[PDB]
C-alpha cells in the first residue's frame, strides 16, 4: 500500500469513524482510493447532482434556469436560509440551484429534485451520464438521516469522484452549463472548515460540502493547483453514534494528506 493509503488508514483509526476518499489526478488519470467502493450517505453533496440534471434539463429547454418556481409554505423543510425569504413569492431554477449548491439550502433542493420529477429523476440523470453507484431515493428533511448499512442516497468515493470529474473537467454537460456549475461550486459558502481547510489557500476549490446525523461529514472538490493539473477529491465520513458530532476537521486532515502526498 503507498504512503497515502497508510495515512489515510491512519487517520481513520484516530477518527471514530469511517473514511472514504477518492481522488483522481488529471495530469496522469491516476485514482487514489480508501474504502473507495463502499457505499457511504452522501447527505448535501447530492445536490450537485440535483443542480447539474437541472443545468442539463437546460440544454434543451431554452430559459429554463430564468423560470420562476413558487416557494409554498409547504415546501419549507429542515434548512432554508434563502428559501424562507421568498415564501410566497418565486425563485428561478437558477436562483435554487445557487441556494442549494452554496448555502446548502435543502427547500431548493427539494424543488431542484421536484423539477426532475422526484428523486427517482435526479438518479436517472446520474445513469445518463454514466454512474451506476449514484442513488437518490429521498427528499428534503430525510436525507440528512444517514442509518448505517441503509444504501438510501448512497454512492461510493469512486463512482462520485468520477461523476464530479466528468460534470466539471469532462463533457458531461454543455460548455455554458458546466462553466456555471464550476462557478456555483467555487462560490461555495459552506467549506471553509473542510477540504478547503487542508489545501494551500494559493489553489482554486470549488466544492459541496455536506453533514447530517451519525456525525456524517462530507465534501467533495475540484481543484485547480498551481503548477499541476486539476485533481477531483471527495471526502466521506460516518461515525457509528447516532448523534456524534461532525467532524469537519477529519476531512481537512484527508485532503492535507492529498495536497501534500501526491
Amino acid at each position: 500500500t503507498s504512503a497515502v493509503q497508510q495515512k489515510l488508514a491512519a487517520l481513520e483509526k484516530s477518527s471514530g469513524g469511517r473514511l472514504g476518499v477518492a481522488l483522481i489526478d488529471t495530469a496522469d488519470n491516476t485514482q487514489v482510493l480508501y474504502r473507495g467502493d463502499e457505499r457511504f450517505p452522501m447527505c448535501s453533496t447530492s445536490k450537485v447532482m440535483a443542480a447539474a440534471a437541472v443545468l442539463k434539463q437546460s440544454e434543451t429547454q431554452k430559459q429554463l434556469l430564468n423560470q420562476p418556481v413558487e416557494i409554498k409554505p409547504a415546501d419549507l423543510v429542515n434548512y432554508n436560509p434563502i428559501a424562507e425569504k421568498h415564501v410566497n413569492g418565486t425563485m428561478t431554477l437558477a436562483e435554487l440551484s445557487a441556494a442549494a449548491l452554496q448555502y446548502s439550502d435543502a427547500t431548493a433542493m427539494n424543488k431542484l429534485i421536484a423539477q426532475l420529477g422526484g428523486p427517482g429523476g435526479v438518479t436517472a440523470f446520474a445513469r445518463a451520464i454514466g454512474d451506476e453507484t449514484f442513488r437518490l431515493d429521498r427528499t428534503e428533511p430525510t436525507l440528512n438521516t444517514a442509518i448505517p448499512g441503509d444504501p438510501r442516497d448512497t454512492t461510493t468515493p469512486r463512482a462520485m469522484a468520477q461523476t464530479l470529474r466528468q460534470l466539471t473537467l469532462g463533457h458531461a454537460l454543455g460548455e455554458t452549463q458546466r462553466a456555471q456549475l464550476v462557478t456555483w461550486l467555487k462560490g461555495n459558502t459552506t467549506g471553509a472548515a473542510s477540504i478547503r481547510a487542508g489545501l494551500p489557500t494559493s489553489w482554486t476549490v470549488g466544492d459541496k460540502t455536506g453533514s447530517g446525523d451519525y456525525g456524517t461529514t462530507n465534501d467533495i472538490a475540484v481543484i485547480w493547483p498551481q503548477g499541476r493539473a486539476p485533481l477531483v477529491l471527495v471526502t466521506y465520513f460516518t461515525q457509528p453514534q447516532q448523534n456524534a458530532e461532525s467532524r469537519r476537521d477529519v476531512l481537512a486532515s484527508a485532503a492535507r494528506i492529498i495536497a501534500e502526498g501526491l
